[PDB]
């Protein structure tokens, strides 16, 4: 072809024939030259253009820049030289071939263009990209031939050519060189984020995040340490973009109703396609380059079974085993990050977009959702988008995948592998049999999960009543019985885990045995060779996965397509109506209601009915009604949350409204006072001294900086109200809308606010003020007062006006798809569904941990597990000894007892892999599940057994949330992945050792490989456990933020603080975002490096057989080889599982560490105190102190007292009086100090406490009662009689009401005893103190807060019936004590005075001069 222009031949296949095989000469330097040149010509101006279209400023010339333009230059030169050393020269008796001139006239041209674009580049912001690092890429790879052909033909001596060999060398190696300069991203500071100044060569590989790697393992990361996201990712411009496809699509669909449905999906395809295009054209890549590896497998072996094959066609196909698999692993994770970006790109233009539609959304649309409702409407609803949105690409690669490696199998084997595959197809259906089989039980165990959390609840809020009473061994029972119950349903739910894993885990195996045995007994003449047959296990590996995911892509899938239901609802619904209410300047008053009519709904009566009414700009204006009748409905009209069937509404300026029902933000008490407007000393002193909020300010701890809200103190209605009142006069607005702002304030504090706030000289003197109520205590100061009646106006005039006339009327993060660690996929998804069930309602842990579990059956599980591998292993060699029979045994000669013999030790080998693979996971269920029954068991018995200071000190929130929320990670996440981990880790050093036992000098390569990947796992796990807390802690702001903005929206129109609330949601769903997409590439940064290490083992095993090729066999290459392929996948499968297991392991640290806690006296001791011990009362003080803490101070200094039998013993006292440390003294609630306290002449200290604890009575300030039932909860052990509980419910005198009751004792008492009122649960303590009919009697205002006549008939049942008992008794009134026998008076730990209250009073002493002649 090019014999004018080569002067030598183009292309002569004899030259690829030889074992010195060189490519011809002529073929690399015109063909594969034009190939780079080709590339930069073609696309050079289409580069060059774009970069023009971004005209920005320039920045400094780096010196890096300058290197990589000189150098350049260079190439210039040498380029230039060698033209004229060609032409300059005199030789012209043979003609020059055009090859030899022609091709430095591109290289002339091309490097010119290069100068050109290399300095054009510093306009753009990237310094590097695709164009410039593929062409270097390019030029080294096609030039490389050149390379080697010339210093190969330079070795022979002939130098005929040295002068363009030795400009080439150098051509050469500047551009390797100018490839490393290519690679450094030269710092301009357009932005922060290196994401856009990053080099190409440092964005496909990701070393751009090294930076966050390093910093995050030295030393902790918090939220400043992680850089914004893109402009692009910015919340703000993908709603905008966002927007304009939805709202001219949802016309499009609105059209077709002549509620709109299917017009979510079709609105977010049409606003992402740039990216779904880019994740498809690139997919394919993946798909075609996974088919690589079996292809090159197949030309490897049949390499080492002949030794006539050349030597180059060995390193040839182990160097493209390298870099087919470089180019799948660079582009497979960059279409990763291409698509799971979309997925946060996907709620983001969701989650920012419902609440855009929150706000404008009627309430008539809102009516049916209700709060929790409308929360979880993008915690769990648009969160189910991120899933389908995070790796669609199976609804159609899939398919791709298993059509594709039917067709390589069904070329290599026969029809016999319809039968391999028709086993991996059967076992869908079984995975979706035993899925939905599991989800039943699952889910019909939540209902006894829930309840174990309300009595948990219930247990700890009330220990103080339970250690009084020394009930809870009954509970300690009561919740083993319901976690009995749960743990034998547990077990079944773990047997169904361990065969879905069992059969997933062999199916690898299975289908071998099937495919291969088939296939040699279906026909004589099949012979089984190691080129076909390895082929195949290795294809089994890859088409495995599609066709084992793909059914949950089928559910998964569908199960989108009902929550994209309730988002299509919500965002189609009509937004609320204004043109009812009209916002002029030109009206001249205030309020004006033009024959108005209101109503709530469509299909209701009209509240309001046809009413005129106008209001001057100037005064006071207060309506008053019966209550229920048009009242409440009047504030809301002028509010746009009111709906209208016919009126007109006009208003001037701006509104304030304050509701009846207090909202309140979290936060500091000021952020809810100035609404995020200002802060003015002068202004803020005024509002809060006029709102007279200085008598609550000063008992909130913290100040004005309290934490107000659910996250902190909460607040009752008085206060809430004053804060919603401070709040609107703070705004300095123009009209204020009064909805019962003194309904629930102090009578006395209701005075003070009316006058100074609102009054004749109050703040709003220039301000309208229209106020609704029904209390009739202030209407003598308002301007003009309106009577409502009917729900229209009767009369309208002021008190004196027209009133005066007649008056009569007044888990799971760190996975965002199951894509990426395909080997266990299942597990993943059911993991992801207990903690969506769950938001609709170092080493010396590990030993503690396997300590719980059976430390015996801990060795035998191990050793199933590796025996397991052992039979892996000698499967896969005896399958390498199996096809050496085609070498020796011709075809037609085989025996066919060699046949036979052949598949059944296969079969053979098939089960025992199986029956112990099996024997394992099936152990492992019965052995995680005790684990969980010994664990829980040891947290409820040490807990139960914490002194009450423990419980003081930490939150009671805190102790729940570790005993049901953490024990279900330590008994659902943690077994099933404990159980991953080490059928992984033994899939690694199972490949290790095959490897190792054919060429045992690869081991040495192992020790470089195993550095590299325990140092990539050490720092991943050391950031990305940091960055997976950091996720949680800034996710749950949102989901809070929502719940208090709708319910809170009527006030949010009000003040029309939309435009900033939005904003307010801007930056939190941005912070997150800078979190969330921060460990996408984290994960990223996993696969590359390790699948380098992947590839890198498998690259250095193909050298080592290559090398070894005179003694390894032809077959042997294969099960080193093709187990060999699947390390890439398992070596970041593995890593993964240890940063979560890492992670969820923190679960059994916290639990021992209430385990732990340190542990009250024994229960029962030696000393048993006789039945005649409480027969009398004899109580002596012997000098003794209490401490509330053994290092704050002493409580008690040692108090000296007699107490006989029948002294009723009146306690009292001022300041520190011990009224609440003796009630913890006299039952042994506190540690003793310096005393002690004889009881019938046995000291407390010597009995045991639940001897002495019942001996007593006690009856509480607070009447907590039980959820259980009215006769578990008079008594849990119920040795009592039913009789005994009538009669002490007749003692009490609720023998009338209990058996009046739907069943008596087995009515169902709610939590808390809801169903009963605060006096009725008043006498139930009564009732239990009644059973215990013993001597001592311990009170402690019992009667603070009780009515008169039942406070008369408490004190009398107990002066009655208890008249033959010791009764000790606390007031903080002296009006419940002259029935006393003995008065003690003490204050701050110390006695005042000793006697009886006859004689104390006629001594002036202490507590006369302060009770009794000051107090009285």
């Amino acid at each position: 072809m090019l014999e004018k222009f080569c002067n030598s031949t183009f292309w002569n296949s004899s030259f690829l024939d030889s074992p010195e095989a060189d490519l011809p000469l002529c073929f690399e330097q015109t063909v594969l030259v034009w190939i780079p040149l080709g590339y930069l010509w073609l696309l050079a101006p289409w580069q060059l253009l774009h970069v023009y279209k971004s005209r920005t400023k320039r920045s400094s010339t780096t010196k890096l820049y300058l290197a990589k333009q000189v150098f350049v230059g260079f190439l210039l030169i040498l380029a230039a030289i060698e033209l004229a050393l060609v032409l300059t020269e005199d030789s012209g008796q043979a003609t020059v071939p055009a090859v030899r001139y022609t091709n430095p006239s591109l290289y002339l041209g091309t490097w010119l263009l290069v100068l050109l674009i290399q300095y054009s580049r510093q306009w753009c912001v990237q310094k590097n990209s695709w164009f410039l690092s593929l062409f270097w890429i390019l030029s080294i790879l096609c030039g490389t031939f050149q390379f080697q052909t010339l210093i190969r033909t330079l070795l022979q001596g002939d130098n005929s050519n040295l002068a363009y060999s030795c400009l080439f060398f150098i051509s050469y190696g500047f551009q390797i060189l100018i490839l490393i300069f290519s690679a450094f991203s030269e710092n301009n500071e357009s932005s922060n984020n290196p994401s856009s100044i990053a080099s190409f060569l440092s964005s496909i590989t990701y070393s751009w995040y090294d930076s966050i790697i390093l910093k995050g393992y030295k030393r902790p990361l918090t939220l400043e340490d992680v850089w914004e996201v893109d402009e692009e990712m910015k919340t703000k411009t993908l709603v905008s973009k966002f927007e304009t496809h939805m709202k001219r699509e949802l016309q499009k669909a609105r059209r077709a109703l002549q509620v709109p449905k299917s017009w979510l999906m079709k609105a977010l395809f049409k606003t992402f396609y740039m990216v779904l295009l880019k994740s498809f054209l690139l997919k394919l890549v993946n798909d075609i380059f996974t088919f690589v590896s079996p292809q090159l497998l197949k030309l490897l072996i049949s390499f080492a079974s002949d030794r006539d094959t050349y030597l180059w066609i060995g390193y040839l196909c182990a160097i493209l085993l390298f870099t087919a698999a470089l180019i799948q692993s660079f582009c497979l994770q960059c279409y990763f990050q291409l698509c799971f970006k979309l997925g946060v790109k996907v709620r983001t233009a969701i989650m920012a977009s419902v609440y855009k539609k929150a706000l404008t959304l009627s309430n008539l649309a809102r009516k049916e959702y209700t709060v929790g409702e409308t929360v979880n409407l993008m915690s769990v609803d648009a969160q189910k988008l991120m899933d389908v949105t995070n790796f669609m690409h199976m609804l159609w690669s899939s398919v791709l995948q298993i059509v594709l490696s039917i067709f390589f199998l069904w070329r290599e084997l026969g029809p016999s592998v319809l039968a391999g595959v028709g086993v991996m197809v059967l076992v869908i259906p079984i995975n979706a049999i035993l899925s939905t089989k599991s989800k039943t039980i699952q889910v019909k165990n939540m209902k006894n999960k829930d309840k174990r959390l309300k009595i948990m609840n219930e247990i700890l809020s009330g220990i103080k009543i339970l250690k009084y009473f020394a009930w809870e061994p009954s509970f300690r029972d009561q919740v083993q019985n319901l976690r009995k119950k749960e743990l034998k349903n547990l077990l079944a739910f773990s047997q169904l885990q361990c065969v879905v894993i069992f059969v997933f885990q062999l199916t690898p195996v299975l289908v071998s045995v099937v495919t291969f045995s088939v296939y040699v007994l279906v026909d004589s003449n099949n012979i089984l060779d190691a080129q076909k047959a390895f082929t195949s296990i290795t294809l089994f590996n890859i088409l495995r996965f599609p066709l084992s995911m793909l059914p949950m892509m089928i559910s998964s899938m569908l199960q989108a397509s009902v929550s994209t239901e309730r988002l299509e609802k919500y965002l189609g619904g009509d937004d609320l109506d204004t043109s009812a209410i009209r916002h002029d300047c030109n009206f001249d008053k205030a309020m004006q209601f033009s024959e108005a009519s209101f109503t709530w709904e469509h299909d209701s009566e009209a509240t309001v009915r046809d009413v005129n009414l106008d209001i001057m700009a100037g005064q006071l204006v207060a309506v008053i009604g019966p209550v229920g009748s048009g009242k409440s409905s009047l504030i809301s009209a002028m509010l746009g949350e009111m709906e209208n069937v016919h009126g007109h509404i006009t208003i001037k300026g701006t509104t304030a409204y304050v509701p009846q029902q207090s909202w309140i933000q979290n936060g500091t008490i000021k952020d809810n006072i100035l609404f995020g407007t200002e802060f003015n000393e002068k202004r803020y002193q005024q509002v809060l001294e006029a709102c007279a909020l200085l008598p609550d300010l000063e008992m909130l701890p913290g100040g004005d900086l309290a934490e107000i809200g659910e996250k902190g103190i909460n607040l009752s209605g008085g206060q809430k109200q004053r804060i919603s009142l401070a709040r609107a006069t703070y705004q300095n607005l123009d009209i204020y809308l009064l909805d019962d702002p003194l309904s629930a304030v102090d009578a006395h504090v209701g005075k003070h606010i009316f006058n100074k706030v609102l009054g004749p000289n109050g703040l709003l003197k220039g301000k309208t003020r229209l106020l609704v109520t029904h209390s009739m205590h202030f209407l003598p100061q308002v301007d003009e007062i309106v009577v409502l009646g009917n729900g229209t106006i009767v009369e309208k005039g002021s008190y004196s006006a027209l009133l005066a006339k007649k008056g009569e009327f007044a888990d799971y993060g760190l996975i965002s798809s199951v894509e990426e660690i395909p080997e266990d996929a299942a597990s993943i998804t059911m993991r992801r569904e207990n903690s969506f069930r769950r938001t609709l309602s170092k080493f010396s842990i590990y030993l503690e941990y396997l300590q719980a579990i059976g430390l015996f059956s801990i060795f035998f599980i191990i050793l199933a597990f590796v025996m397991n591998s052992v039979a892996f292993i000698g499967s896969n060699l005896w399958l390498s000894a199996w096809t050496s029979d085609s070498k020796i045994f011709n075809s037609t000669d085989y025996p066919a007892s060699q046949r036979d013999m052949r598949v059944g030790v296969y079969g053979a080998l098939g089960l025992a892999q199986g029956i112990f693979v099996f024997i394992a996971h099936f152990w492992s269920a019965f052995g995680f599940v005790h684990a969980s029954n010994i664990l829980h068991k040891q947290l409820l018995n040490n807990i139960l057994r914490a002194p009450m200071r423990f419980f003081d000190t930490t939150p009671t929130g805190r102790i729940v949330n570790r005993f049901a929320g953490d024990i279900s990670t330590v008994d659902d996440t943690l077994p099933q992945s404990l159980r991953s981990w080490i059928t992984c880790f033994l899939g690694i050093i199972s490949t290790l050792v095959m490897i190792c036992m054919a060429t045992p000098v690869f081991t040495i390569i192992v020790i470089p490989l195993g550095i590299i990947y325990v140092s990539v796992q050490m720092f991943y796990v050391s950031t990305s456990r940091q960055l997976r807390r950091l996720d949680s802690v800034t996710r749950s702001p949102i989901y809070s933020h929502f719940s208090e903005t709708v319910s809170g929206l009527p006030v949010i129109r009000a003040f029309e603080h939309q435009q900033r609330f939005l904003k307010h949601n801007e930056v939190r769903i941005d912070t997150n975002q800078k979190c969330v997409f921060s460990w996408i590439t984290s994960n990223r940064w996993l696969a590359i490096r390790l699948e380098l290490v992947g590839n890198l083992t498998v690259f250095f095993s193909a050298l080592m057989m290559v090398i070894y090729r005179d003694t390894l066999s032809g077959d042997t290459v294969g099960f080193v080889l093709s187990n060999a392929l699947n390390i890439t996948q398992t070596l970041n499968w593995l890593v993964r599982m240890t940063s979560e297991i890492e992670t969820n392991i923190v679960a059994v640290e916290r639990i021992t560490e209430y385990t732990k806690v340190e542990n009250e006296a024994p229960w029962v001791t030696d000393k048993r105190p006789p039945p005649d011990w409480p027969s009398k009362g004899k109580i002596q003080f012997n000098n003794y102190q209490v401490r509330y803490r053994p290092e704050l101070d002493l409580v008690l200094r040692g108090i000296t007292c007699d107490i006989g039998s029948m002294e009723k013993i009146g306690v009292v006292g001022r300041t520190g009086a011990g009224k609440s440390s003796l009630t913890n003294c006299l039952f042994r609630i506190l540690e003793a100090a310096g005393g002690q306290i004889i009881i019938d002449g046995v000291d407390i200290a010597s009995i045991g406490l639940h001897d002495l604890r019942e001996k007593l009575t006690i009856i509480p300030q607070d009447p907590i009662l039980f959820s259980g039932s009215l006769r578990m909860n008079l008594d849990p052990f119920n040795n009592y009689s039913d009789e005994e509980i009538w009669k002490a419910l007749e003692l009490a005198h609720l023998k009338s009401f209990v058996a009046s009751l739907q069943l008596g004792l087995s009515h169902e008492v709610t939590e808390a005893g809801g169903n009963l009122s605060i006096g009725q649960r008043q006498l139930l303590c009564l009732g239990r103190a009644l059973l215990r009919k013993s001597k001592i009697l311990v009170l402690d205002e019992a009667t603070a807060a009780v009515d008169l006549e039942t406070d008369n008939l408490i004190q009398t049942t107990i002066q009655n019936e208890f008249a033959h008992c010791t009764v000790i008794t606390i007031a903080h009134r002296l009006h419940t004590i002259m029935d006393s026998d003995k008065v003690m008076v003490l204050d701050n730990g110390k006695i005042i005075e000793c006697g009886s209250p006859e004689e104390l009073l006629q001594i002036p002493g202490p507590f006369y001069f302060m009770a009794k002649e000051a107090g009285i």
